[PDB]
């Protein structure tokens, strides 16, 4: 499933409602800590809308449990990411993904 | 140890007292460029009291010698930061840290 280990607190009340835009800063890494991507390097946060086919299942369930301002370690099991087909390039098959996500704001 | 590089000229006179609240803004990155945190992006300045063990050694000493209004680049050595274990998911062990901290004001 999708794991959520909170490390930094948000407001603990405002959770993204289905249909809102999420502005997050993340760092995705392989099970062995290999940083494969990071929005913090591009200095541009990732803006995705909740509900529509925009994020891998893990992100859909994970972020939905987060509150504005919170930062957590999402450990997404293979079946909730790509796993099967994997992802040409940096995501090998049946890979467990760890995401350091900081929910910046909800619009 | 810890190196302090005065980026912006501060007050030159007002320095933090053991017990006061330092209101700062900062970004954190590693020697290899990679950033890992930024209060500026989340629009919420970091507040902490000096000498109350609310922050790591580097910040404790490095900030203690920063006058108000001053913006400095802190080059904290692992033993003053998280030398032994680092910080799970975000900081690796033995890593040296670079902090762009701006002393906004005191409380
Ligand atoms: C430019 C394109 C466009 C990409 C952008 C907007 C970029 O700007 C953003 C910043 C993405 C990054 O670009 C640097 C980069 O970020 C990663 O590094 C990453 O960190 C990541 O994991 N992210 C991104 C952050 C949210 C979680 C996850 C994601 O959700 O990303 C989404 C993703 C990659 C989903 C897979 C697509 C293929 C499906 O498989 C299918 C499904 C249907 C299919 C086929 C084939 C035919 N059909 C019909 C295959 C998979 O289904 C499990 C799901 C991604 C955001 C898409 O929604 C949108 C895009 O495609 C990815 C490792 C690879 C990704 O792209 C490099
Ligand atoms: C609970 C969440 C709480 C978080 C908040 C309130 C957030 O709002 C604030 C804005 C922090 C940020 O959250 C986005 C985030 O900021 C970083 O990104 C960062 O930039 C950083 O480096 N910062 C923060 C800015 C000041 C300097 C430094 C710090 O000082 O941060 C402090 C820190 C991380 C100290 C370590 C604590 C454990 C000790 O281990 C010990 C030591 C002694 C011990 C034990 C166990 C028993 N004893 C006696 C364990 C380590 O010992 C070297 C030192 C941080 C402010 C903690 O005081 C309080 C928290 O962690 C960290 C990379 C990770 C941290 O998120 C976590």
């Amino acid at each position: 499933g999708v794991q959520v280990e909170t490390i930094s607190p948000g407001d603990g009340r405002t959770f993204p409602k289905r249909g809102q835009t999420c502005v997050v800063h993340y760092t995705g890494m392989l099970e062995d800590g290999k940083k494969f991507d990071s929005s913090r390097d591009r200095n541009k946060p990732f803006k995705f809308m909740l509900g529509k086919q925009e994020v891998i299942r893990g992100w859909e369930e994970g972020v939905a449990q987060m509150s504005v301002g919170q930062r957590a370690k999402l450990t997404i099991s293979p079946d909730y990411a790509y796993g099967a087909t994997g992802h040409p390039g940096i995501i090998p098959p049946h890979a467990t993904l760890v995401f350091d996500v900081e929910l910046l704001k909800l619009e």
